[PDB]
This record gives C-alpha cells, structure tokens and sequence, in this order.
C-alpha cells in the first residue's frame, strides 16, 4: 500500500539509479576534464536528456561500508563537516530505500555562484560489490520554490562507493552530479563552480575520513 504520490517517488528514484548505472558502465567513454595535487578526478559525459553530467572520481583509504555510513547513510549529519551544503533535511520516507530531502548548498566560486536550494528524491540500494544513493529533483508540497533562495534542480545523479576486490582496506567514490542552477551566469562559468565544488568535497571527506581513523 502507497499513494500515488508515494509510487511517483519510488519510480523517481529507480529512475535516476538506471542512469547512474548507465553512467558507470560507460567509464571507458568519460571525457576527462580536470584533476587536482591530490589525484582527485573530474570527467563528463552528455547523458540522453539531462546533458552534461560530472563526475568526481577519488581513491579512499578506508573501508567501502564507512563511507557508506558518513556520505550515503547519515546525510543529515553530514552537515557538519560538507562545508559545501549548509542544510539538509528528511522531509520524507517511503518504504526504507527511498527519501526525499531538502537541501541548500553553500555559495561558490568565491561568492560568484551564490547558494541554491533543491529538493530530491533518492534511492538508495546497498549491492554486493557498491554502495549507491541515486537522486533526482523532485516537488514537495512542504517546501516551495521561495525568495529566499534560487531553486536549482538536480538531473540524474547520485554518491556511490565500490568496495576493493583486491584490498579490503581501500574504496573508490564516485559523484556523477549533473544540475540545473538556474539564474542567467554563463555555462561555462557553473561548469568550472561544479568542478571546483567536488574538489572541495573530496577535500572534506578525506578530512572527514582521517579524523575517523584517529
């Protein structure tokens, strides 16, 4: 037993996780964009309808299932050390693998991209070999486009962390973020914001990593 609205969300969320599986069996055709000092890297691919997709590639020195607790598992508390996003909240559960959420990002690009808030349904699905929350935007009646904030709107995309078949101590996350934020700045200039913006992810999870491992 589920609403119609209840269904809607569930078939969103199996939705965004056929692409994200979609992307990652494509890594051969990934068009390397960007990497960093620290071996963090950034490539694209042009997705059926939402475009131009991004995807953070980095190595992690730690077990698949603890990433899959700090990022996949407790996103409301990741809060506290994501300095990328300065909000998160369940607004609402279905089932056990599927939510929606509300979410507000910090601004970016040295204040040139100033902050969003988005609402998204995603999925989220614990494999034999990876760990995968899959999202999209959704609507949700308790949380409205307002004034205060311009409300972006997420394509298909999702965090996912695949556990080492060679070294139980090792795992590599993946972010495929492909976004919509609205307004009237230039592509390329929220292109290299997004870019710049996984790089400081990867920069507070590893941050946030080591301090759990000490």
């Amino acid at each position: 037993s589920f609403s119609a609205q209840e269904r809607e969300y569930i078939r969103q969320g199996k939705e965004a996780t056929a692409v994200v599986d979609q992307i990652l069996a494509q890594e051969e055709n990934w068009k390397f964009e960007k990497n960093n000092e620290y071996g963090d890297t950034v490539y694209t691919i042009e997705v059926p309808f939402h475009g131009k997709t991004f995807i953070l590639k980095t190595f992690l020195p730690c077990p698949a299932e603890l990433v899959y607790q700090e990022v996949i598992l407790q996103p409301e508390r990741m809060v506290l050390w994501n300095k990328t996003v300065t909000a998160c909240q369940i607004l609402q559960r279905v089932e056990d693998n599927t939510l929606i959420s509300y979410d507000v990002s910090a601004g970016a690009a040295g204040g040139v991209v100033s902050p969003r808030d988005f609402v998204n349904v995603r999925r989220i699905e614990r494999r034999r070999d990876r760990y995968l929350s899959s999202g999209i935007a959704t609507s949700h009646s308790a949380k409205p486009p307002t004034h205060k904030y311009v409300r972006g709107e997420n394509g298909p995309g999702g965090m996912i962390v695949l556990k080492s078949a060679s070294n139980p101590r090792v795992c590599t996350f993946v972010w495929i973020l492909n976004t919509d934020l609205k307004g009237r700045l230039p592509r390329y200039l929220i292109h290299q914001s997004l870019a710049a913006t996984m790089f400081e992810f990867a920069f507070h999870l590893r941050q946030r990593i080591s301090e759990l491992g000490a």
